[PDB]
DNA sequence: CTTTTTAAAAGAAAAG
DNA sequence: CTTTTCTTTTAAAAAG
């Protein structure tokens, strides 16, 4: 009943996250930027119809507000299968060649699971869900993330911005790791035993037994319930002594 | 949609 | 004429 025990650290039980302990973030320009403003393509009706539901959801959420701004990047309708099931992609490639560049610090893969011993080999893998929204933008960073909405002829006058960690920018990876990094840094002291790879939104929990796996377990789900964190009930994968790992199946302590 | 870059196919230029 | 290899421009494929 890992679902009914933990109603706060799944996407499914415990709504939209956000990231309590962060301070809201700030993204500093480079020393030369001006802010671009570019125009958004014209829009299809279908493209739009398939998109709106998704915006409006944002709104709701409020993880997008309106918002005017010097900053502009076009929104891209992009179909999955074909004319069904649209998702917003924002281009914020102007925007990126403006942002200050960070250190990458998210660990390759192959790097990452050398630190696996043989000795742990009951694993749980949770999926954060939403993860960059789960991350607050300071007020003064959010409207360099704009881009142009139109009910077509009226409503939400022009622009809307996240207030949330966006999608599409290049420290988005970073910064979520190291915020997570931060938040979970207790939770490895406390459980010294416990082997926990993370690997931006996916993590890997790694026990020598199966009771050590489960009390883990539990132990991890209430730290990123309580913390504003949010794990897919569905992709869960708890306490295997085989599982999906970016990319790799793990067992036997191969792989 | 637009920019990026990666790759493959087509078109000049040496050469005997 | 034919083979060689060098340039260059046309096309797909990632990407936000």
């Amino acid at each position: 009943t890992w679902l009914s025990d933990f109603p706060q650290a799944w996407a499914e039980t415990g709504g939209m996250g956000l990231a309590v302990r962060q301070a809201p973030l700030i993204i500093p320009l480079k020393a030369t930027s001006t802010p671009v403003s570019i125009k958004q393509y014209p829009m299809s009706q279908e493209a739009r119809l398939g998109i709106k539901p998704h915006i409006q959801r944002l709104l709701d959420q409020g993880i997008l507000v309106p918002c005017q701004s010097p900053w502009n990047t076009p929104l891209l309708p992009v179909k999955k299968p074909g004319t069904n099931d649209y998702r917003p992609v924002q281009d914020l490639r102007e925007v990126n060649k403006r942002v200050e560049d960070i250190h990458p610090t998210v660990p390759n893969p192959y790097n990452l699971l050398s630190g696996l011993p043989p000795s742990h080999q009951w694993y749980t893998v949770l999926d954060l869900k939403d993860a960059f929204f789960c991350l607050r933008l300071h007020p003064t960073s959010q409207p360099l993330f704009a881009f142009e909405w139109r009910d077509p002829e009226m409503g939400i006058s022009g622009q809307l911005t996240w207030t949330r960690l966006p999608q599409g920018f290049k420290n988005s990876p970073t910064l979520f790791d190291e915020a997570l990094h931060r938040d979970l840094a207790d939770f490895r002291i406390q459980h010294p035993d416990l082997i926990l790879l993370q690997y931006v939104d996916d993590l890997l929990l790694a026990a020598t037994s199966e009771l050590d796996c489960q009390q883990g377990t539990r132990a991890l789900l209430q730290t990123l319930g309580n913390l504003g964190y949010r794990a897919s009930a569905k992709k869960a994968q708890i306490c295997q002594k085989q599982v999906k790992y970016l990319g790799y199946l793990l067992k036997e302590g191969q792989r």
